[PDB]
């Protein structure tokens, strides 16, 4: 696994930012949606405003983001994605100064929905 080779100028060498959360698992997994629960970061660094997860599906290069949790829950179900097909789920951390230590990504295989399989 390798992919990023990105950065902006003028960045702040992960001090001041949110430690990556906890390793996400798969705590219940759909053939639609995907819920994941995660531990929030103890070193914040000042306010968090939400938790960004993206997911794309295989092969692909590109990838999707929702960023909408409950006032005191690290926990966020993705839906809208496809059956018997591998999806990999991330999660980050978005405080006042920005996206710190990007979590570790995983792969989830949606639930076999009503498959083509004949038999």
């Amino acid at each position: 696994g390798s992919s990023g080779s990105s950065g902006k100028p003028a960045i702040p060498s992960s001090s001041v930012l949110p430690s990556a959360p906890r390793d996400v698992v798969p705590v219940l997994v759909s053939s639609r949606f995907v819920r994941l629960s995660w531990r929030p970061p103890a070193e914040a660094k000042g306010n968090i405003q939400t938790f960004t997860v993206f997911f794309s599906r295989e092969g692909d290069n590109r990838e999707r983001a929702l960023n909408t949790t409950q006032p005191g829950s690290l926990q966020l179900t993705v839906g809208n994605l496809k059956p018997e097909a591998m999806y990999t789920f991330r999660v980050v951390a978005y405080n006042e100064w920005g996206p710190g230590e990007s979590s570790q990504p995983i792969k989830v295989a949606t639930q076999p929905e009503s498959g083509p399989s004949s038999g």
